[PDB]
């Protein structure tokens, strides 16, 4: 019901003996895939990221055919309603804590789906699989939380409604980045965790 976990990062020799920990900090795990509904757990190991010194952000990327109906943060707060629904809503601007981007509303510029992909999953040295999800236009929405300052494991629980009844395969991705610390190429350190969920929908 879930493919092997994918973990990639642009962390490199500059991060020394934290490179591998950084590379493997994002995890995604299926919790339920039941009645036209998928629930999963996104975990971010923040312990090597120094977010309490220089803050970071995290991203949840959802595919076509799924619609987020609930997201619960590491404090058990249902933050679903904190995210804008219109990418041009003034509360979706460039230093709000909760931002939303959607391939259907806009692709380019600062609040563009492609732009925010490039600054997140695109930067985490994504594998062919993950790049194929993007080039195949299988992904469509990005939920972003700024001002991450934790130093422990952060776990979020997402629930989404299956909106395409003839689809069984659902890519799930999450990304974390520092907004200050960079790799040897001067790009903000960024890590990705990814997994495809396969349902098999009953017949009758």
């Amino acid at each position: 019901q879930q493919s092997p976990l994918i973990q990639t990062s642009n962390a490199d020799y500059k991060s020394g003996k934290d490179q591998e920990k950084l590379r493997t900090s994002v995890s995604i795990n299926l919790l339920k895939a039941e009645e036209g509904q998928i629930q999963w757990k996104v975990t971010f190991d923040t312990s090597e990221w120094s977010f309490n010194v220089k803050h970071g952000g995290v991203y949840f990327i959802l595919p076509n055919g799924l619609d987020l109906t609930k997201i619960v943060d590491n404090n058990q707060h249902d933050i679903t309603a904190s995210f804008p629904t219109d990418i041009n809503d003034y509360r979706n601007s460039g230093q709000e804590k909760y931002r939303f981007f959607s391939s259907k509303q806009g692709l380019d510029n600062e609040n563009g789906f492609n732009s925010q992909w490039n600054w997140s999953a695109g930067q985490a040295n994504p594998s062919e699989t993950v790049n194929s999800w993007k080039s195949g236009n299988r992904l469509s929405k990005i939920y972003f939380i700024d001002q991450i300052t934790d130093t422990t494991e952060l776990t979020y629980t997402l629930t989404a409604k299956v909106t395409e009844p003839n689809q069984q395969s659902f890519p799930l991705l999450a990304v974390m980045k520092s907004f200050t610390y960079t790799n040897s190429k001067s790009t903000e350190v960024t890590s990705l965790g990814a997994r495809e969920i396969t349902l098999e929908k009953e017949k009758t």
